[PDB]
């Protein structure tokens, strides 16, 4: 595994995430390190998990996914090392961070990271991120056996985060805002491609209510892509993996209709 | 071409630009990927183009310049693959993005990217950036023949953006603000080294009017570098490739004199 | 030295720091380039120096530490190339930038960078950062002898920045805020592990006065890690290399108690 993909909440504005790569480089000088992001919101293990959901599929099987948003650092919350179905390794706090990454490619084997010989010593209690997660990630990239990191554990011993699921209701489908595509202000839902094919049939616009905004009701064209309506006009579309989203063509949807994650969305014919 | 240089408007604050590198890595595991920037303003194809202008000269001939600011994604606007005079390859939306990069090293051969075998399938209509641009960029880095991407097209079929040119007027030279050096607030013009050598002769300060600010007139020393005046004092200078600029020594010029791109600048003796 | 670690104040939001990597890649195509940060505050050579302090220890001996915050560019302030005790090379403005990096691993040999053959020609007076620092860094990574860069100089000819030291006073220890961990708002002091072991004995909370805030006095638990108090409650702790710090558990300390660097901190039993 010569590729190490690296995510955290330490930011990219100071030297911290780079000290981590320094440790990794020394351990695994044959390795390539690519940053996922270091801009996860601080302590926000669910934001990080969401960022990581599509990382398994996008990255080659020879990747180590090294991840650390670890406000539980220096406590009884351990680090885990996981082999997934794709053959990738993934290292991080057992705090639910890897939950959605594992939804895409389940755990096949899991170990708690307990061995001193895969840690950067002496381990600093406020930076398990660098001393255990990053170092272990580098040891594995460097050819270390997974079983050498510490004791096997059962996959149910991996902490999982609840994720709401969209459903059929009254006369359409009810889901919620999962996240915002912050670079553009597009809104992303948890509504899968399959649920809405009944109301996709007729070429007519759909009804969308967002209840968090004094109960806003929009009528909206279901589009393949942004360019299909006039600039600044709203659309509905399937985002880049298979969820319903809302945006304005070459404008910012949420600046116009201020939704947050959690907000309910119903679509109906 | 084992070097891939990567620019977009998707931002570096979430996992998106990294999923792109993931796709590329899988295709071209021998490749090095360096980010240009992922902070281009959203949909701002002219800002991206400006960022890319000096990239050809600075990068080695074995570079693939992979670029994607593509609000036309999933439409009749195609992706193009270009070999330039330097021998570099460049892949991106035919939307004017590569215009200024091509000013520095013209197109020698150009193809539209139409072949399924250089795309990451199935292609998502809202992310041609990842599925066509990035994948094609990776295929080429991986040794793929340029002609294998799709149909040759003539260089005039590459969309070009208008760029104003500075000129001789009344009693000096009239140009405009091209961009701001945002990290420092220095102002960059389109006034070439050659135009002002007549007023460079005498060692005297120059007159600079910026008409966008109720008609501001400054008298200003023409300097080699910032350090040549006292701290916080204004200067004129030739920036790092050969355009006239304005700044304060170890301060922020535009915070003091609020110009935007487009604003006219005349310099005279 | 096949690893080049790169820091500056040019930002990561435009193409500038990437043009630098372009130059380096062309010179040293065998090299790996990792960014330290490009977000140092503009012209802030002391902020950059602080960021660089722990870089020697974290990075392998085969690193070139290439660094450039150089508002003295195009003046009599020269660039220097240094071999340290660890065997690493370090290239940058002789402006105090490398001061704290050198505290961690002193200079063993030093040269001013004067030779044209390790510069990217022609050298632009406003970007010694790219044309001399980065290019030289790349030449050295590429196998160039250190002595080939220019004239040896004595280590006392390297400009050093003053750093306050914490001390014993009245009935405890008096130090100061060195920097803030900006991603989290934790406060970092210059108080070493060794000074406070006398008041560490008894398991009791400590007194901390911060005089810059109308004279704030907190009573505070000395902890190994954040998780040891309730969420949102304040702690004292030893940060990740051996200095006393203050934070809130999974909250932002400085947003609550607005300290800056320079502010005095006394701890006492
Ligand atoms: C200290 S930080 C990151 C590196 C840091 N800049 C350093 O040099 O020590 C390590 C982890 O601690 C957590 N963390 C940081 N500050 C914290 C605080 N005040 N409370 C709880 N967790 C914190 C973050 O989630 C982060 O993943
Ligand atoms: C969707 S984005 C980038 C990746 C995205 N974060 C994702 O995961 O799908 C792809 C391209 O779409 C364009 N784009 C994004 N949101 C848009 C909107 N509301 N209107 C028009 N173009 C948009 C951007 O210029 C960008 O280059
Ligand atoms: C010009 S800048 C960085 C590259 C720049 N974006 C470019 O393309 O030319 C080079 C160095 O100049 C210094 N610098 C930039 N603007 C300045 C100003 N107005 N006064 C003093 N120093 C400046 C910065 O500290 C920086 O390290
Ligand atoms: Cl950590
Ligand atoms: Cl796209
Ligand atoms: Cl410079």
């Amino acid at each position: 595994h010569n590729l190490i993909a690296f995510l955290s909440d330490v930011g990219s504005a100071d030297e911290a995430h780079a000290l981590c790569k320094g440790v990794m480089y020394g351990v695994a000088p044959a390795a390539t390190i690519v940053d996922i992001t270091h801009d996860v919101a601080p302590f926000d293990v669910r934001e990080g998990a969401l960022f990581l959901a599509d990382v398994p599929h996008s990255f080659p099987a020879h990747t180590v996914i090294c991840a650390t948003v670890y406000p539980e650092t220096g406590t009884a919350t351990h680090t885990i090392a996981v082999r997934n179905e794709k053959g990738q390794l993934l290292v991080g706090p057992n705090n639910g961070l890897l939950s959605f990454a594992l939804d895409a490619s389940p755990a096949v084997e899991c170990h708690e990271v307990l061995s001193p010989d895969v840690m950067n010593q002496p381990v600093t209690p406020t930076w398990y991120g660098k001393d255990i997660v990053a170092a272990c990630a580098a040891h594995l990239a460097a050819g270390t056996d997974l079983a050498a990191v510490g004791p096997r554990i059962d996959p149910k011993q991996i902490v999982r985060l609840p994720y709401a699921s969209a459903s059929e209701v009254e006369g359409g489908i009810r889901g919620e805002v999962v996240r915002i595509d912050r670079a553009f202000g597009n809104v992303w839902t948890n509504i899968p491609t399959h649920l809405i094919g009944s109301m996709l049939q007729d070429g007519e616009r759909l009804e969308v209510k967002i209840e968090a905004l004094s109960d806003t009701v929009l009528e909206l064209p279901f589009c393949k892509t942004f360019g299909e309506v006039d600039e600044g006009q709203p659309l509905l579309y399937l985002n880049s993996r298979g969820r319903l989203a809302l945006g304005l063509n070459q404008s910012n949807f949420i600046e116009k209709w201020p939704v947050v994650p959690g907000d309910s969305i119903t679509v109906s014919p």
